């Protein structure tokens, strides 16, 4: 095939720079600028996904600079110089705990800011963290609203105005625990946590006669205390209040962010000092 | 305000013959035919509803005729001349068991044809059960598709594909009841049949300390065995079998065809031969 001829008049198409089930990461230069941007293609909710990514405004979620509806989905970002966290990962390799509360900070900045928009990711994992430079302290930007779920009013909200005099028991009984489905994106920053920490995964079949469905259920990871002891008490302790399996008790991306190992004045300057470093602010009045 | 133009370039508007939360239920003449049709007025999701009632075709679900998206909405439907089940059980008024049995063969075959077709109803009661005529022994038909729900392939089912490393626990334990929302329509029927049986509802805040809620979720129903006396053990022993508080343990529409106290030959006679009558079928080959 060819990239459709409207990509065409604006870009110049390069290297694969990665890829995933639905297709692939392409560079490319922008022409009117000489710039280099990235291509996300997707073989043929796209659409709910663009209007996602237009509406969001934060420093740590990715932007979307075009888009091209043709044989396959073309959605062009920024580039992201530094790939994808999971080939900082893979491996068994280890990231100091330093850069992963660096990154940590602002995977929580981003779903937190996700969660106050009423969007719940639902696709969190290395993959999907990109890195702003090769350097180790960098800036970093979630990206792919490919499964995400926008909130507002429920049906349960409507069902719940009237008299239930015809109304079934479980619907009654999802009350307790309705409103809560943001809480996934909270596992899944768990489970990334404790790989960036240990270099393993939590919940995995290596080694082990128990189900992966069971491990998970039941909430019982995998720790192994060599790997760890040279990890804080602190950091494991935020790790444990993410992978709590009820998800009324787990901790939201607020209880996170207030929890000890983040209250770190250190992180926080580079954070902010990487962050005034990335942009081109143009004057201002006084 | 006016009836909107294309409207009236139809049907001639006349009497009010019903209302709702939403609007009303006007009767109208079809300038074509003069013949009498039902207007369904909707204040200003309708265009679902419209969709699911052009695809279904069933005797026991009510077909629309014609559409109007003006100031409000309006829905032009055949005219059940019998009007809402409703009124023939308010005030403790009671339908003959053999009436009963008449009109909820028909409402489990509509609903089963709503079930095989991918559709929940989610609104089913006495107000959404139309008489074909004045005459007890008569065809009924389903309205108000309004907050249905359309069967396809789920999120979840995503999920499933995938391996469930970085998947919170709560999404695997929904697995053990998912694709049972269709239960509540049965669960509804369930409570209908309770007060056409008896002339009086299973769950109500009537001269009662336990809530509305606790009733239904603990699926305690009120029996007074002295309204009950004249009703057959074989229509209290379905009525049973729907009221059941586990979704995956309650009958089916299917479950309840096959119950001894729908195996009546003699109504279901009845049912086909007002069937016939209704129909005007033009010549056949052979
Ligand atoms: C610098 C570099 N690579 N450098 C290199 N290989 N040098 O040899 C590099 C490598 C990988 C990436 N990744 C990347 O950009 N991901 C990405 C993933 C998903 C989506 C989206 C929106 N998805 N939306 C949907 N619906 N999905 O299904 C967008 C971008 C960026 C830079
Ligand atoms: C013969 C008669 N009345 N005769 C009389 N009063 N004589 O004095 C009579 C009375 C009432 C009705 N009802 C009636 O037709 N309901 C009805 C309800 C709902 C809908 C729908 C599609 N709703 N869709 C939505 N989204 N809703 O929110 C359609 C029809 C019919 C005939
Ligand atoms: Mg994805
Ligand atoms: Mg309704």
């Amino acid at each position: 095939s060819v990239y459709p001829k409207a990509l065409r008049d604006e870009y110049i198409m390069s290297k694969t720079l990665g890829s995933g089930a639905c297709g692939e990461v392409k560079l490319a230069f922008e022409r009117k600028t000489c710039k280099k941007v990235a291509i996300k293609i997707i073989s043929k909710n796209v659409e709910t996904e663009i209007e996602i990514l237009k509406k969001l405004n934060h420093p740590c979620i990715i932007k979307i600079k075009n888009f091209f509806d043709a044989e396959d989905y073309y959605i062009v970002l920024e580039l992201m110089e530094g790939g994808e966290l999971f080939d900082k990962v893979v491996g068994n390799k280890r990231l100091k705990e330093a850069t992963c509360k660096l990154y940590f900070y602002q995977m929580l900045l981003a779903v937190q800011y996700l969660h106050e928009n009423g969007i719940i990711h639902r696709d969190l994992k290395p993959e999907n963290v990109l890195l702003s430079s090769q350097e180790e302290d960098c800036l970093i930007k979630i990206t792919d609203f490919g499964h995400s779920k926008i909130l507002g009013e429920t049906s349960l909200m409507r069902t719940l105005c009237g008299t239930p005099t015809y109304l079934a028991p479980e619907v009654l009984v999802s009350v307790g625990t309705a409103g809560y489905n943001r809480a996934v994106d909270c596992w899944s920053l768990g489970v990334i946590l404790f790989i960036c920490l240990s270099g393993y995964p939590p919940f995995s079949e290596h080694r082990t006669q128990v189900s992966l469905k069971d491990q998970i259920t039941s909430g019982k990871y995998n720790f192994i205390p060599e790997v760890w002891a040279e990890v804080s008490e602190k950091a494991l302790d935020l790790v444990k209040k993410l992978l709590v399996v009820d998800p009324k008790a787990r901790f939201t991306t607020e209880e996170a962010l207030r929890h000890p190992w983040l209250q770190d004045e250190d992180m926080k300057r580079k954070f902010q000092d990487l962050l005034s470093e990335e942009n081109e602010s143009t004057a201002l009045p006084q």
